[PDB]
């Protein structure tokens, strides 16, 4: 057994680290309250070569692996989740492609991301439907050399963005998971909207948006896998996936423990500096208990994913868990800063509203518990 | 990186592993009835190879690695925490004198404790003292080529059967800390005695002791290191015997996992098996984070022990959180059980009962917070 970092490993932590606290960490605040995307950042990510970087050296990118997403995500989330977003759901979008794709495929639609500062979705949950990829309303119905898809997509990461979506769909409901099939839906595509949506709590500066295609013509060369195989898709690209929420969360706990002590050291009460007390003391504690426990279980699902070993349970684990430590630590966060953790002038409050919505999206964490039942009550 | 076990460790695992299962799970509600200690048991320990098996094989061991602990223990524990903790103790004991032995004083104190079934033992607790190891009490004056030591020590395991045990004093108490020193007093020496400790509330197969010493003569020779370095032994040693004990808690919260399991699948309540109700599968999941997170950390810190790397911290996070959750899973299997897990005809009950002392012997968890507090704040 080893948890060591290879050398190349800890150049990309470095490199990760580097760019979240001189080009992320600066604009943070102000995306986050115009509730814009940040793409100078998202540029400069592409210049440094970590934008879309799981995409494989074949294709223009670095061929990252899940151990190298979560070292790198940690770093990214770390200053910011709402901007580590945008790269994560791209990387998301990608994934399917990835799975399903073929040389001729993963080539034209990879290529692109890879040559400029342009981004990827994936489009799976639905105004009335985010829990169950087997009851998806949006319709596609092949007519010759294309399906003719028809709904509407809700809550999607990049999908104003992105060059192209993922788009889940069912062309046929009574066959229900089986009904899936996987489309990449392209940027320009004639009746393809796209809504930005406004007013979230947290994780401003990503954009999320309303989809909705009215027959749009999708070309079969265009379908990843085979009608059916739409449902396996969504799940295997979620059972790896979620483990970057997993490592977010991690990187928010962390700058929750950072910020605290820091604060904890410098201010004052009773003539002395707070973290002189226990009780101060206990809530750093276990800020790092569950940041250290956390991350360890993220490396070990990102192993078990990059050996092709089974991970579903693990990445459920360490997402619903990770997310919820970190919701704990950013909240104690506030609370250790008193008045001044309260307000935007200092940067604790907005590590809240961002970790929040980790345990929502990607599956919530009761869904997240109902698949680790399942792998409990299985015989 | 590379969590994976080696052929053999995987050996090692499958024999605690049928150990526990043929030979200690059935005589485990037996000897926490009669709070005695097993010998028998501790007997085919030592046939099968696994009692001491950290002394180096120079003296007759097989020279285990933390990593290998770690993974005898959770198999071992699973049947029964109470008896695990004999070894794990001896373990304990023999600690001080693997990290400062002299090659002599190895081959003379570790010999007899691998040529049959015997043990080792740890004294650093007082009567009135536990959590404040650097003010013991007990002293040891210098007399020539040995000391004359005084004084008592409180919640010794394998206090009385051990053969020898390494007991810290203090030869000065003005110096505090730079006055303590380690000694080790052989199971027959004149004016030390060994009382057993009846009604603990579980862990009752392991003998707890108080040992009182009147002017006890140590001869120098049983001096493990040099004068003042006393607890920089005493530390060193915890910061890695934590980890056992982690994985003790881990083995244990294994254990309410599978039962609560089982019998959550073949009880039936509303005509349907408990198994089937979200409130249950959420019981049991949190149960599964638990384990998971925590054996993967106690594992990572192992690594940290093996490799040689500071783990006083780690150590301190393994032990604090994995007994924690242990004693949270063993409580909800109670639950599960219904009024079944309030009687000792199940097992359940005597897992809440044994697992609470894994948060308090080898250091209160308030401490194992305090030790990370300090690794936090360190400037
Ligand atoms: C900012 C944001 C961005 C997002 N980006 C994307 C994206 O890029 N791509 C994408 O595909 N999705 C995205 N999502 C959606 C997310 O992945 C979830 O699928 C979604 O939030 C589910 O939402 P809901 O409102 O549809 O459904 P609901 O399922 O109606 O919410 C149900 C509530 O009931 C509980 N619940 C539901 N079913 C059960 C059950 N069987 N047992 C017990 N409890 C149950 C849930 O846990 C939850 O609390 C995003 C969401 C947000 C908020
Ligand atoms: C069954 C059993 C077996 C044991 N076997 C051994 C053994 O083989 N060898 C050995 O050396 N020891 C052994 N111990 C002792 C154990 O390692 C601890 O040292 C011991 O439990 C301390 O106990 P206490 O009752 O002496 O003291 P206390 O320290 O008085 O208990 C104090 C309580 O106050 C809290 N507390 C204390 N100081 C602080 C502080 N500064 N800040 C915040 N909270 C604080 C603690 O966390 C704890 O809850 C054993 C204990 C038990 C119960
Ligand atoms: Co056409």
């Amino acid at each position: 057994i080893d948890f060591s970092l290879t050398e190349e490993q800890r150049q990309l932590q470095a490199l990760a680290r580097r760019f979240a606290k001189e080009v992320i960490l600066p604009v943070a605040q102000e995306y986050d309250e115009k509730e814009e995307v940040p793409w100078p950042v998202i540029e400069k990510l592409h210049e440094v070569g970590l934008l879309n970087a799981i995409i494989p050296e074949e294709y223009g990118g670095m061929g990252l692996k899940m151990l190298d997403e979560v070292i790198v995500g940690e770093e990214l989330a770390y200053a910011c989740m709402g901007i580590y977003t945008i790269p994560m759901a791209s990387d998301l979008g990608i994934t399917p492609v990835l799975l399903a794709g073929t040389e001729e495929q993963k080539e034209r639609f990879l290529r692109p991301l890879t040559e400029k500062p342009a981004l990827a979705a994936f489009a799976l949950s639905e105004p009335g439907n985010g829990s169950d990829a087997a009851a998806l309303k949006t319709r596609a119905i092949r007519q010759g050399d294309h399906y003719v898809l028809n709904g509407t997509k809700m809550w999607i990461s990049n999908g104003g963005e992105a060059e192209w979506v993922v788009v889940f769909a069912t062309v046929n409901p009574e066959l229900r998971h089986k009904g899936v099939v996987a489309l990449v839906v392209e940027r320009g595509t004639p009746g393809f909207k796209a809504i930005k949506i406004h007013g979230k709590m947290g994780q401003r500066a990503s954009g999320t948006y309303e989809l909705v295609f009215e027959d749009v013509k999708v070309p079969v060369e265009n379908r990843l896998g085979e009608e059916g195989e739409g449902f396996k898709i969504a799940m295997q690209t979620l059972n790896k996936t979620r483990i970057p929420v997993a490592a977010g969360s991690v990187g928010v706990a962390r700058r929750a423990l950072d910020e605290a002590r820091k604060y904890a050291k410098e201010r004052e009460a009773f003539g002395e500096p707070i973290a002189n007390f226990q009780a101060i003391q206990f809530k750093l504690v276990d800020m790092l208990i569950g940041i250290e426990t956390a991350r360890m279980y993220t490396y070990y699902a990102a192993w078990l994913a990059d050996q092709g070993l089974p991970h579903a349970h693990a990445s459920a684990i360490a997402k619903a868990y990770a997310s919820e430590i970190a919701f704990e630590a950013a909240n104690q966060a506030i609370q250790i800063h008193g008045g001044y953790g309260y307000v935007r002038e200092f940067p604790v409050e907005k590590l809240l509203r961002d970790v929040k919505l980790n345990q929502i999206y990607e599956g919530t964490n009761e869904i997240q518990r109902l698949i680790i039942a399942r792998h409990i009550l299985a015989a």
